């Protein structure tokens, strides 16, 4: 759980639904990068 967390959302636009490549960026485990797409109301419902 690392703060720089709240930096992705801002950017989760640009990683799009690619969350693999944002996981890479920050280094963290699926479960913070999915949970990040699960707060964004565009990636959440198709
Ligand atoms: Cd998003």
């Amino acid at each position: 759980f690392l703060d720089g967390i709240d930096k992705a959302q801002e950017e989760c636009e640009k990683y799009h639904s690619n969350w693999r490549a944002m996981a890479s960026d920050f280094n963290l485990p699926p479960v913070v990068a999915k949970e990040i797409v699960a707060s964004c109301d565009k990636c959440q419902l198709k």
